[PDB]
């Protein structure tokens, strides 16, 4: 299935994914297109922060769902 | 000759048909009544998905037989 990600530029990318992909899997896909490392990625869906160990199905993220990418800086 | 078409939502459609009607004809009839494109229709009878080119009689679909309409997710 396809989901969309609102990137740090404000544009929208399309990701090919499976219901059981982890948030970590999605972050790896995002780095390939945008050049942001997973550690600096925070993903938002329906106003909620997504945890690396959980899957798209866990959050009931269906096809054409839109995730928001937000920069995570520490220190 | 009359048949019933049940949708996922438990809705019951009644169609006027003939034994020689093709599944394509049935889909055209459903598009007339419900406005759904044949492309997006899957028709099932006795657990079997019906093929566009075959007829109701090919499938032993009779007066007052019930078909199930499954929709192909858009996209
Ligand atoms: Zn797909
Ligand atoms: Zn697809
Ligand atoms: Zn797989
Ligand atoms: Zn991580
Ligand atoms: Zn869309
Ligand atoms: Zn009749
Ligand atoms: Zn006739
Ligand atoms: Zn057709
Ligand atoms: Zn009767
Ligand atoms: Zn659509």
């Amino acid at each position: 299935m396809q989901i969309f990600v609102k990137t740090l530029t404000g544009k929208t990318i399309t990701l090919e994914v499976e219901p059981s992909d982890t948030i970590e899997n999605v972050k790896a896909k995002i780095q390939d297109k945008e050049g942001i490392p997973p550690d600096q990625q925070r993903l938002i869906f329906a106003g909620k922060q997504l945890e690396d160990g959980r899957t798209l199905s866990d959050y009931n993220i269906q096809k054409e769902s839109t995730l928001h990418l937000v920069l995570r800086l520490r220190g």
